[PDB]
């Protein structure tokens, strides 16, 4: 049928992409592959690159998954997104226990400068920085806070930024999704901060993991986290619980209403392949058709000259 694809829909609206995550297991299975190709513009590594699935030992980098990722896309014409490079999930022991500054400074920026490396030219957008905040908006006293202290994510942005000038590098965090909790005040502010001091944050993601309800709110959220005057913003690893078209819609709109928003990201294809999967939150369902909230965004995103 005519005009299904909703990467094709959001770029011909001006945006960027609409994208997914995956990696090879999806790739090779169900008809994971074959819906990226149609209907997504760009990819993710959901895992495979990972702090434990990169480097897993100290200066010891694993590339396969990755790879494989990275040549697909290519190979299908699809953008790349990757991170995270420094947050505080899947994070090996061997990074964890570190004591010394200079020491995780020079690991942190042994990590970044790897992946970047490998990759450069190639990766549209970096999640450089991730869940860098509390909930009530205060830094997350993670390894990088609390050994190297607040300039971990200056240094990792301008890190990144040496590694590969061409990305697009980006911070990101979840329960950014109320423009009145502080959290999402909080990255607005200091990222804001962070850029006066001419720290390259080119992007802030909003990981939006969303119960039933929460789309309406993005509206007033999004808006808010682009106030902070990076170039662009993105929504990311997007999944609703229920998967209403009401809350789909309005993150999708929420999306087109902010200039600066270039694309979203789901969190995968279908609902079964969730890691939320009793949820059935995604825009697939289990046989792989598409739910009502995948058609309604292509009603949304649809546009006589
Ligand atoms: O938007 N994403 O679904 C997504 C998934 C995994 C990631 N790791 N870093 N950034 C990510 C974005």
């Amino acid at each position: 049928e005519a005009a299904q694809s909703i990467d094709q829909l959001i770029k011909a609206r001006g945006k960027v992409y609409f994208g997914v995550a995956t990696d090879q297991n999806r790739l090779t299975t169900g008809k994971n592959a074959a819906i990226i190709k149609a209907d997504f513009g760009m990819v993710w590594p959901e895992n495979s690159m990972s702090w434990d699935a990169t480097e897993p030992s100290q200066g010891n980098f694993n590339f396969a998954g990755a790879d494989y990722l990275v040549n697909w896309a290519q190979q299908n014409g699809k953008l790349i997104g990757a991170g995270c490079l420094v947050w505080h999930n899947f994070l090996p022991s061997w990074v964890s226990s570190i004591t010394d500054k200079n020491t995780l400074i020079n690991v942190m920026k042994n990590h970044i400068t790897t992946l970047m490396t490998r990759y450069k030219g190639k990766i549209r957008t970096w999640d450089v920085v991730g869940e860098a905040f509390n909930e009530d908006g205060s830094l997350r006293q993670n390894v990088f806070l609390n050994v190297i202290g607040e300039d971990y994510i200056p240094i990792a942005f301008q890190t990144a930024r040496a590694a590969d000038p061409n990305a697009k590098l980006y911070i990101m965090d979840y329960n950014l999704d109320s423009a009145s909790y502080p959290k999402t005040q909080a990255i607005v502010n200091r990222v804001k901060q962070w850029r006066a001091a001419g720290v390259p944050i080119d992007g802030i993601g909003s990981q939006m993991h969303l119960s039933a309800g929460q789309g309406a709110g993005v509206l007033q959220a999004l808006p808010l986290l682009a106030s902070a005057g990076t170039p662009e913003v993105s929504i990311l690893m997007l999944d609703v619980a229920g998967a209403s078209p009401t809350d789909y819609v309005n993150v999708v709109n929420a999306c087109l209403n902010v200039q600066s928003c270039v694309g979203i990201t789901v969190m995968g294809v279908a609902d079964p392949d969730s890691a939320f999967a009793s949820s059935t939150p995604l825009l697939f369902d289990g046989n792989f058709n598409p739910k009502p909230a995948y058609n309604a965004i292509v009603q949304d995103l649809q546009q006589s000259i």
